[PDB]
């Protein structure tokens, strides 16, 4: 199956696969199972921010989630990556429905990886920002029922002609390039990645979450990850 | 054909076909003949530098090509590049050699585009830099004879396991995503380059250069494109 | 006197001193009377957005500010700043009322230079941006009029607290660290400049305008340059 | 006294101040007995490169000093820096000789800071490079024996016409402009810093060290901390 390391914005606690019984932000190791999670309270219709940092020096991949008012969930997991992920990964947001839903929109996404050092602050390194999307965004991978509209705005899962979002949905949005995220040579391999995204529902509960991912450069949405899968995993182990 | 804009760091003047009678550098709009000149003093087996810069606004592209001596050409042309290129790009450096040959080697390769908006510092961008080249550079479009080495060098034409440039060689390097050059919302539209590269030859004379290109996403070499149409354009015209 | 390159937002044409007969963008070597103007449809109480560019290669000042409509002026005068500016700088944005007023607060303000070298990407560069001031913003020399506020945001000219902006005002606002605008050795110095702005009045006419500026780093308002000599000349020769 | 945050380069162990007894990078929060140390290898005459580290959602101050042939060591300490610096700072490199002596070289400095969110990636931020230094650095404010020269390098500590490192020398290179290094509503305030530098010494034993530090603004050298306390403090409590 697919390496995926993701940041989760979980709006539905699936308390059987292990989700707290909140919504919540979680880092994920190659499970949907997140080795840490921290409480979030989804502000539902407002703007939210996401910040994911990781470098290769202090290991610790670190995620924190923001609303305007200044709110703010924070989760941050001790991780050395060069142990997880392959050399070179793509990059990419995710989000599903599944019996409740939500807009899983994003506004904007930007990215920075740098393999900095063997020297002088000479450097490998990506970064791309959008802070709005194309009809046609030639440099994002679009994955399931991901699209991006002319309001600017990437809809990760699926969103009715009357704006209504829809359930059982899954997308993905890749950045086209691969990514070559660590290289042992590197004294220092950071990423950074923000987004900014909008969750409404209607529902009873919104469902079932954003996140921000980095797998392998074959990456594809398993079969069956709608829902708590979050399009990332195959299965829930 | 493809659609090409480019900044031609040419070795070898073709005086049949409109270079001046000297190695120059150019800036190429559509043409192999380029609308603009300036003379350049290619250093054998020296690191140049070249910098090329454009933005919507001035609507001027420039280029400087420089050496650690402090020798430096530069050459502007005055061109809208929104009445040239598509919408969407892909940006890459490109070599040739042909009865005269040349190692096309490029040490190093960044750059930035930018649509910048009718708000803030509201953004759309691509930055990428190499510093060095890995082998299996999975972020590049290696066409035609073109390598990354464990040297941690892009060979873009032939260079023989001696270490010897081959004459009729062709070869490009694309960034792998396609890059949004211009977009009509964008307030400013701008790009730069800057590469570094080794140009070394034991030849009767050096040929034939190295060029910075922008063209249409799914740009190939033009066939027989060896020699002095820098594997750029189908013909001299 | 001090040395003044500026890109003025000129709200008020003062025929007489060689405005055209309208609002207008200008570039300002040394002289209020600027080298270039266009003209420019300043939008009451609504946010605009400055961008100006500048590198040695292409040797071409430029400007442009938009407003969300999609309105746009733009500016360019063709000037080496090497024959114009000392090494280093100080960077500011003024701005000025008279006998008609205006609100001239600044949103956000970013600024960009760079040297960059006969080598690779061995680069010197100052850059900051600000998208909020603060009341104490320990980082900008705040000169005449000038505060910056808990909205966040710059007050250029003195705005009275019922929120009415004054006559015969003038501030200035300048980077607390000098900048070094070009340097011999350096093979593209290059700089760019945003900032975002409101200006609103109530008045029969607005004025007088805002600047971004480069001086001497020791640069204070002349003596007597409030309304259209906008903070940055002693006189309107 | 001074509030300091630095990460040490310490050639020389003091053990009686609480150094391990072998040279080693430390992080020093308010105190020259470093919170964390890692043994490091300072390679007598190579150039080496510190990278600097943190952000306020992983808390982790990390750096990493390593030299071209791969030798690395790192060294990371959990500390909310909210906690510990003025909001307000100055940002700088020091260094000192004692008894014994080396040269203290920086060949280059970079620095960024940012203070994102409260909403969509905007921004304040303030970044620098210096990958070469000028004879006079107007953007550097130099204490105690710190000069710059026209080999491009910063020489922290004295050194004679005779390339020769001197005792008992102290000298700090800091940033003109203060640095905003947090602010409450900042969902992120990441800084990092890296600097290239020669060590070299034909003494016995090296000393004393280089240091990154951040300082109240208006920090300066305390009397008598040459040597082991690497200009950074009044004392080794
Ligand atoms: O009754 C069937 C299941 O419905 C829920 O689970 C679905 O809806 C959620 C969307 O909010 C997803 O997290 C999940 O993957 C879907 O399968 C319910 O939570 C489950 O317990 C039920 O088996
Ligand atoms: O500087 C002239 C160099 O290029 C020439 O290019 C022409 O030669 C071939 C004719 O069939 C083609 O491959 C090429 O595309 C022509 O335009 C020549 O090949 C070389 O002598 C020179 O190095
Ligand atoms: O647009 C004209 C505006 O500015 C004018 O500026 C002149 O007025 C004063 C005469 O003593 C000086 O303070 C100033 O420097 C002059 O150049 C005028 O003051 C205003 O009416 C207008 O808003
Ligand atoms: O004999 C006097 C002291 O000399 C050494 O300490 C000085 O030299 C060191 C430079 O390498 C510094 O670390 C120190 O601050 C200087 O005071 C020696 O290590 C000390 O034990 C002696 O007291
Ligand atoms: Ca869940
Ligand atoms: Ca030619
Ligand atoms: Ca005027
Ligand atoms: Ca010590
Ligand atoms: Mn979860
Ligand atoms: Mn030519
Ligand atoms: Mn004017
Ligand atoms: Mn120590």
């Amino acid at each position: 199956a697919d390496t995926i390391v993701a940041v989760e914005l979980d709006t539905y606690p699936n308390t059987d696969i292990g989700d707290p019984s909140y919504p919540h932000i979680g880092i994920d190791i190659k499970s949907v199972r997140s080795k840490k999670t921290a409480k979030w309270n989804m502000q539902n219709g407002k703007v939210g921010t996401a910040h994911i940092i990781y470098n290769s020096v202090g290991k610790r991949l670190s995620a924190v989630v923001s609303y305007p008012n200044g709110d703010s969930a924070t989760v941050s997991y001790d991780v050395d990556l060069d142990n997880v992920l392959p050399e070179w990964v793509r990059v990419g947001l995710s989000a599903s429905t599944g019996l409740y839903k939500e807009t899983n929109t994003i506004l904007s996404w930007s990215f920075t990886s740098k393999l900095k050092s063997n020297s002088t602050h000479e450097t490998n390194a990506l970064h791309f920002v959008f802070n709005q999307f194309s009809k046609d965004q030639k440099d994002l991978i679009l994955q399931g029922d991901a699209t991006t509209g002319t309001d600017g705005n990437l809809e990760l899962t699926r969103v009715s002609s009357n704006g209504s979002p829809q359930g059982s949905s899954v997308g993905r949005a890749l950045f086209y390039a691969p990514v070559h995220i660590w290289e042992s040579s590197a004294v220092v391999a950071s990423f950074d990645a923000t987004f900014t995204f909008l969750i409404k529902s209607s529902d009873s509960h919104p469902a079932d979450g954003i996140a921000f991912f980095i797998s392998n450069i074959d990456s594809s949405i398993p079969s069956g990850s709608t829902g708590r899968l979050l399009g990332l995993f195959p299965d829930a182990n």
